């Protein structure tokens, strides 16, 4: 598309907004930019020529624009944007700009949880085939930074927020991995409104990879001839457990024993299935995609085995900052002895009731900490202890573990009451696991 001579206004000075600034400058267009923060981080990366307004939105700049490029962090429902829309001003996001320029096929991945794992895994499948693949879309690698005529395949992680402002995506393969009650400040009409944003990913997709276990991932008018499913018990791509072992199964055929993989957890096995389905649909060779499943290490803090010693597996799932992530960790969980489950932090008013279903059984102990520890201990008080900190909780459980046990940090909560971020929480857990369980 051609933006020469247009009055372009960008909202957001995070890395996404900065990537939009670069996009227009590279095309000889000098945009204006605004951010509601007084001192956004990206301010000191801007060139002198770019007019900027911080500390609020600038309504007259919006109402004068030919094109508004909105960060995913502001809602189309914000009054200033609604007023611009009412005036007929075009509002797009970075992904819309990307889709108008992309000259290679796009694999598009959304869902409440699992996006970065599946996106990274599809990217590894492409790399194993020797494809110059561009993987991005998260806040650390905005999609526009990937645009290059040398790129042969794009693999994008897309949020519901980005999909709301995107109309031109034509994915070769698209998935909604799952939909769980989250992000509800932005979706005041509930789960079906959150879903509706994600459902946009299937518009004009050639193949829709759907979750056989989550009906909210089905396209809006239902399953159609484009749909390929993945699931635990059944689907085009599913899991087979027999005689103590587990295999990935595709169209009625085992393709891989999961012992060849480096990932753990049933939900990571279904992530592997979704990735394989997407890669297959994209035209990547099956053999190299399976090879990638055997070499992919997984991402830090995503149900990550940081120590396996003396028959005890210590699992850093610090990125489980919400209930849906921890529920998926507990569902189908394989533990020979006792699960020592670490829950805690700032739960952001979540309903933890869903976790109760998994917390019966004589082989579970809860160790609850942080701001909302008392609420988490209440799930099942007779097997629960409460401490202030994660380290205190780990020192409580360490003398009790036995071969066959699992120590799982899957907090279901944000870390910011006690840590700088979830990476610091997971790194501290890994340090303590080695101190306390390594000998
Ligand atoms: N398919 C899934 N369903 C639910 N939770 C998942 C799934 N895949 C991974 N998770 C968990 O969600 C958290 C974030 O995983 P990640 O792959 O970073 O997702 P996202 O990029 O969507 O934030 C981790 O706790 C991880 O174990
Ligand atoms: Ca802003
Ligand atoms: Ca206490
Ligand atoms: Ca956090
Ligand atoms: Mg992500
Ligand atoms: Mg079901
Ligand atoms: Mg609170």
């Amino acid at each position: 598309a051609d933006y020469q001579g247009k009055n372009v206004v960008i909202i957001g000075l995070g890395l996404t907004g900065l990537s939009c600034v670069d996009f227009f400058l590279a095309r000889g267009v000098t945009p204006r930019v605004m951010d509601t923060r007084m001192t956004p981080p990206g301010l000191d990366k801007l060139p002198e020529a770019v007019e900027r307004h911080t500390g609020s939105l600038n309504d007259e700049w919006l109402m004068a624009a030919d094109l508004i490029v909105a960060s995913p962090g502001i809602a189309l429902a914000h009054p200033s944007l609604s007023a611009a829309a009412d005036a007929g001003i075009e509002i797009v996001g970075d992904i819309e700009l990307f889709c108008r320029e992309a000259q290679a096929p796009i694999v598009a991945i959304t869902g409440s949880n699992g996006k970065s794992t599946v996106t990274t895994l599809v990217g590894e499948m492409a790399k194993a085939a020797g494809v110059n693949v561009g993987v991005g879309g998260n806040i650390g690698l905005p999609a526009l930074m990937l645009l290059d005529d040398e790129c042969e395949l794009y693999v994008l992680e897309l949020s519901s927020f980005q999909l709301e402002t995107t109309s031109s995506l034509q994915a070769v393969a698209a998935t909604i991995l799952n939909v769980t009650e989250d992000h509800m400040d932005r979706y005041p009409f509930g789960l079906q409104q959150y879903r509706a944003a994600k459902l946009r990913i299937y518009e004009n997709a050639k193949v829709c990879v759907v979750n056989a276990d989550d009906a909210l991932t089905m396209p809006i008018r239902g399953a159609d001839e484009r749909c390929v499913s993945f699931g635990v018990n059944m689907g085009d791509y599913h899991l087979n457990h027999q005689q103590g072992e587990t295999w990935l199964r595709v169209k009625g055929e085992k393709v891989l024993n999961v012992k060849e993989m480096k990932l753990s957890g049933q939900h990571n096995y279904t992530n592997a299935l979704a990735a394989l389905a997407l890669a297959d649909a994209a035209g990547l060779p099956r053999a190299s995609s399976l090879k990638a499943l055997t070499t992919f290490t997984g991402l830090p803090h995503r149900f990550e085995v940081v120590l396996e010693h003396n028959g005890v597996r210590w699992i850093n799932d610090s990125k489980a900052t919400n209930v849906g992530s921890t529920e998926a960790a507990l569902n189908g969980l394989h533990v020979d002895g006792t699960l020592h489950l670490l829950l805690g932090g700032d739960g952001k008013s979540a309903d933890f009731s869903p976790l109760a279903r998994y917390l019966n059984g004589d082989n579970v102990r809860l160790y609850c900490f942080g701001r909302d520890g008392a609420q988490l201990a209440a799930l099942r008080p007779e097997v629960a202890e409460q401490t202030e900190t994660m380290e205190q909780a780990m020192r409580l459980l360490a003398p009790r573990v036995q071969p066959g046990d699992m120590v799982l940090l899957s907090p279901a909560c944000a870390s910011l009451d006690q840590f700088k971020n979830f990476e610091q929480r997971g790194n501290e857990f890994a340090r303590l696991a080695k101190e306390l369980g390594g000998h």
